[PDB]
């Protein structure tokens, strides 16, 4: 449970700061707004992200698997601004473990809803991969826009940044990697 | 100049509040970076937009001109998260009257670095070339998204908001608002 | 409060009946999943979907809104299969009532998640808003494609449908339509 | 034969337990339209998908066939909702063997007819292949939407699932796999 | 029922008059394909396409409705020879009378599924409409490229032939017509 | 000398037995039209391929020209229904014996005036290459939408079929032929 | 017949005025090629390009035909360099008279065939559909590239030049145009 | 002929004021790279922009001639930066007078060679037609990007100025204007 | 110096033995025009391509560099008729040894100024650049469409011709050659 | 603090030079902006880039950052016209040194804003990153489009030049490379 109370008392004598008028229209509930909208999208401060893959997995498998064009949006720790794009996610199942896709997008989430760098998120979903699914190998590419940078001073709007994350069979098996790339372009 | 360590004690309140180590090595700074970024986003609020029009051209011309594609950004007032996109503002000069084309940029930009609505942003620069260039007419279109929307529980990423606002000639001119519309499409 | 146990009864009925085996691993939790999938995507039948726009914003402005490309979905009163894609809403504000663009996506999602048709989604919609922001006038427009026509016998995929309400001065306004029509296109 | 009355006298228990009314006019026949469509997309319990191949053309060519953008359609088997994309096969002839191109097209169609996971049929077709057709080898990709994650609580419209099933020559070859992979790309 | 052998006959005929031999593997069973083929590209000789509509449901509905890029394919009834694309159609219903979505695709389908020529299925298809939804109007365009032109000596690949038919409303409307064209493209 | 009048003959009786009526203006002149238009597409049966490269031109150049997009219709045998596209032909010449780009077309084009399946046109292609050109190695892709496919009860418009045949040079050397490929994705 | 030889002995006069040396191995063959080629594509002065539509199609069908994207190809009469694009060609038949799609391409295609402006090749066309098919009205749009502007003097690609001609009803009804143009851009 | 060492000298006179080392490698040549670039890019400083507008009769050639896409460049007056993009030119002959196209794209390219403002290149362009070819009506439309801006602290690149102008039969037919518009789009 | 009126003069024995009138308006500047523009296009005829060549000094640099989409026009000397397209060239410095742009683009030009073949404009472009830079290595590609193809009684538009010349490093390293083919792709 | 006034002495030389008026309205200010001009575009003389890099340490992250379309702009030293485009950044971190995103395109900018060879601030910015970063490796590639060539005599608009540098692990590892670029295109 969140003190909103607290955080809308604060954002309150940051409007002041700023020099805005914190009582006019447009403002007098935005306090509050942001105090549930930080609710929402730090929420995951309060999750273990890797919960969702203790469940019963899907049926037996053993070839690729990639799921691309995921959702996910975040809030940069430098500036506390979105940075959104899709996470693209592959992985060589052993003994045919297989994620739920709606559990994959959950981790995604889960990880991404608290203050984050892209390539933290990249690597933490990698990770609980390896933990929960203990896979031959998992691939995770993730790919975003950062307001940290579009708006500010800097102002480089359509700078997309790129991270990837390899374990297992993905860092030593160099076709397999193109073969994911090569799916993940369409 | 504003107080940007109150600002710094008040975000570094809301990050204790959500649940998160404001000591961690990725947070230390991260209150005074807000405060400077705020200094910087919301400069708008310490300046008059419409100066960057005290110097206008003279040469003799009286037919439409457009900008189009002009990139901006603003903070939405209700929850201070960022929104872009582009502007595009088109004129009938009069007199020969005409507007550098940086200089509309500045006004675009001044007006934006302010907590905003969109709208209140395309009126503000459609009613600043009223004022500054006295032209025969303005029209001025913003589409944008916001994060207001992609980021938080209604969760609708694509979704482009599309404010104008017509002065003078074009306020009674249907084929010259017809006209502009065509050529913004592209 | 739906009760799942009755719904899941009866889709373990339906799975007998077009001759799969309901105790095969990969059925055994689908009666259950499909009452919590209804209970999820029919929620609307339990929610008045005006109360969102109860709260609404007084600025001194009177030009077009619109928001474009908000993402639904929804499930054919027929056949109980999902048709989705996005709506277009316009309006003209009156007085200055503005409506929160996430209120908005709100009423678009509660009108969505009960068995549907687009035409209905669409009229209501434009309805509510005429009812609850009381403008000048309301233009919504819907696209989308229904699984009803892709999966089955028809067989026609990629076939879009689009309908559309207009109400208040959008009915009387050709110009005004005319130009929503141009901005939605881009 | 299946028996359509059961499942609208279920699907009618379905309408009253989610608060709707099964009266109303729009309701009136769903019950049976949706038998109706079980009958249809579930088509495929009652086939053996391989018959198709029963006849095959033995003309001495000996080189890659790739058939791309095979649209299909089926249902999750976890909560009967449709997933639909395209399928991708590739194969080398053994001896001229080679397959009718609509028959390749409702081998898919086929397995596709009945509760699925992607995965299964996309091994299953492949399978399908091997013993039918006895290719050097053959190489199927499926690509699609599941609206099971658009229309949920996880709510992740974009998201693509691509599954894969190499045999034969495709198992080893690796320059083989990477210029299938190319001419899908296009 | 046709009778499939005298196609075959005649098909058999026409193989020996080109200069092909009629027993070789790739033909032997090429004038019982090609019969079947006719059985069922030319079955909507034998069905009244009408019959299909008036699946109306009652609204209180009088706004446009558009369904567009229904895939079609029909024979021009000079060559034989396939041609293919789209169709739209629109109307504005009369005392909420509503087609079914799928109901018109199939009056497209039936009306195609004859030698024709691209004029005679628009307007036949619009004139069914005005018979059985008795609605304010229709409007139906259809769009297709013919191999007519496409594989014969003229070949202009890349052709495209665009038919209109309006009734109604959509007759005397320009604004109406201009809406339905706006709406088509996209 | 093709027999047109027992082509036509057989046309006749086809309509008759498919239900239509063969003195209907539109089908008057359509028994004389196929035989005429069979004449066309089928000349390929009358004449040797091979002659168009009966004339080379001697330049001293050894590496790799790449014709591509080159348009190509034909008939499946299976249904004598169009198929067409385009092929791309790469070859490594060898002694200033370098294909004339219209002697190339008119290849494709004789081998294709004929019943055919397409993986045929492929390997007979590059063949007559090999035989004509004497290169080094010779690489031909063809692509192309199936009528066979498109018109017909598995009814799968936007089907591409993608055929390759190597010779020479390219059989051996996967970069060569990877280069070929990008190429031809521009 | 047009006298080949007094050609090639022009060409290759002025090969040698250009400094080109006519008995190398890559220009022996060039007079007579050029020579050939000039036959062909000027064969058009020697045809009347209005005698494809002394056959005509009749059925009572009196709404918009448009046949769009027709590729033609000519020489600029300035230069005797080549110019290339498409051709658009709507009209309104009257009493049922309709143009064969392959007469349409055959009239532009010989109109063509000479040297000439585009504007003419425009005129032409709309001028022997009046006559010949005695529609309601006609309108004729060409666009093209130029290389009397890409390879010489101008040296400006991606120019296009655009000519149209209406008749009749095309030219009074600005609506009709429009729409016309609307069908083009797709 | 321009003063190219009195160029160099001022051009080197600047490499040193703003604290660049002129003896190094990278520049020592740049005074005169600098010198004859502008002798190119002012060049029509020196020219009658036209000064040669000769014409040729065609018969009912009344109708709307468009050129398209004409690529330019100039170099705005303010700063000396190039700013670029495409120019497109609209007349109605008046009795049968026919600019040459390359003229057209002579007189843009002469206009533009030397300092200027867009709208000032328009304009005249405008104005050497309507006095050159006393045709019925002129539109001029020019699109194009300013480094002014693109590069200097404003820095928003993506930007698009358009400028028109339009004399005769265009000031006054709007239809006109929007024929011209559409076209443009494609 | 090229003697224009001897062109003329054969120019005009063409107009005449095609079957044209000489004297009519619109051809009786032709023949001065078409010796003009050979002037122009084959001047390369007359000039030495690797004279202008200069090189750029940058110390130590030894890193991929590559110019791509460099419009070039040049006429086959089968046909004397224009292809054009555009060339890449890549190169490895050797010892800080870098080409001007617009040296490199004047290099392409001169060598296509003159009756060609495509292929040999592309070895010797490579070559020129082996002797003038003396790089590690370097790739030539161009990409071009062919009129020869387009107009003539063959009328395959959109074919284009690819060629390719490898010098030095590219010649043995494989991985080289493809990075530079995947960025020429973009 | 840079000599202004000397700067625009010699910007008014070369105005006359050219055969301008310096005293005309619109270039009155013209010496005095292209002195305020150059103050700002060549302010990187003053700076060393190298002071922004504040890494960031993030945990032992190892894998691969890519950072691709940040905008740049600079000024050609050969002419000093601006050319522009994109820099892609990629790198391998080594010992959880990651550099802020913000803080790499401050270096691109800094790097830039100086006269400037393409080919120098590719290889300037990756030593930067190599010496301040320690990673692993660096790969920088940038595209740009040149105004040197663009507005000149060579006239070659739509020409990139793409440059890259490649330093540590990207040297010798050729599937980084490769797997670098396959993202950087997507």
């Amino acid at each position: 449970q969140i003190d909103k109370q607290k955080i809308a008392d604060a954002v309150k004598v940051i409007l002041e700061a700023v020099g805005e008028n914190p009582d006019r229209e447009g403002l007098i509930d935005t306090p509050m707004r942001v105090a549930r909208m930080y609710e929402e999208v730090f929420a995951g401060l309060k999750k273990d992200p890797s919960v969702h893959f203790d469940t019963i997995f899907e049926e037996q498998h053993e070839e690729l698997v990639l799921v691309k064009d995921i959702r996910f949006s975040s809030m940069c720790e430098h500036h506390l601004v979105p940075f959104f794009g899709v996470a693209h996610v592959a992985y060589l199942p052993q003994n045919g473990r297989v994620a739920g896709l709606s559990k994959l997008a959950r981790v995604v989430d889960d990880v991404s809803r608290r203050p984050q760098l892209q390539e933290r998120i990249t690597t933490t979903v990698a990770e609980i991969m390896m933990e929960k699914l203990k896979p031959l190998g998992v691939m995770v590419i993730m790919e975003a826009e950062h307001m940290c940078m579009t708006i500010r001073g800097v102002n480089k709007p359509g700078t997309k940044t790129i991270t990837s994350a390899v374990r297992g069979a993905f860092k030593n098996d160099d076709k397999l990697r193109s073969e994911v790339l090569a799916l993940i372009k369409h």
